């Protein structure tokens, strides 16, 4: 999180740190008791490795009561993702038990009507990504309020150039903006989750180059079948 601040701890109770070889690697969303909601490309390069899913967390590396460290017993990546590609950039976690719920383990509820969110709405994202473009990797939790930028304007020849799909959505990137290590981690708005954080152009605080994130209503379906097989 490029512009961000430090979040307060444990006051995101469904963010999720997707692990490979205990390093964070992608943030991630509680969806459900057992399931965590991130981006397919975050095991691209992973296939070998122990993957893991850190819940309650604020500090990666200090101990915490509520810090637990799952594993993942099926990796589920949305059928349609091919690799470097934007689109249909989902990955679905199944944690090797339930998680055990409290004030700092909580699933997020996610939007499931398939409407755009206005331009200009404030929403919330989360991540442990990169805070500088000297690549500095934060410790703690870190957050920042991102403007909703309307998909005509973000697919102008000067930004993305008609690669916003309906299934994405952009959210303005000028200094303040999602970095490298917070793909997969929450877009929130109004308490609701409204986007999955993807890579994008692999740019950074660049407000030509706007934030991508995969809207979860355009995914309800797919979402909820892989949710419903235990
Ligand atoms: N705001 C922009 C566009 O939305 C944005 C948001 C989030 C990430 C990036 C971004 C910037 C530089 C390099 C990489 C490659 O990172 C990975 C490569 C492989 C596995 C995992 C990651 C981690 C990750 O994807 O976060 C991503 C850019």
């Amino acid at each position: 999180i490029l512009g961000g601040r430090e979040a307060e701890a444990h006051a995101r109770p469904y963010m999720a740190s997707v692990q490979l070889n205990g390093a964070h690697l992608c943030g991630g969303v509680l969806v459900a008791e057992q399931w965590v909601l991130s981006a397919a490309h975050c095991l691209e390069d992973a296939a070998d490795g122990k993957v893991q899913v850190l819940l309650g967390a604020h500090s990666l590396s200090q101990p915490e009561p509520s810090k637990r460290l799952y594993d993942v017993l099926r990796a589920v990546p949305h059928p349609d993702s091919q690799p470097d590609t934007i689109d249909h950039d989902l990955l679905l976690l199944q944690l090797s038990e339930k998680a055990t719920l409290g004030p700092a383990v909580r699933p997020l509820p996610w939007q499931r009507v398939d409407r755009d969110v206005a331009p200009g709405t404030l929403c919330d994202v989360a991540g442990w990504g990169i805070v500088n473009h000297a690549g500095r990797r934060p410790d703690s939790l870190q957050h920042v309020l991102l403007p909703v930028l309307d998909r005509a304007t973000c697919n102008r020849r000067t930004h993305h150039d008609g690669a916003i799909t309906e299934r994405l959505m952009c959210a303005e990137s000028n200094r303040r903006d999602s970095c490298k290590g917070d793909s997969g981690g929450p877009l929130v708005c109004g308490g609701v989750l409204e986007g999955v954080v993807t890579s994008g152009s692999r740019v950074c605080g660049n407000r030509k180059k706007p934030g991508i994130y995969t809207r979860v209503a355009s995914y309800a379906a797919w979402i909820d079948s892989v949710l419903a097989s235990a």
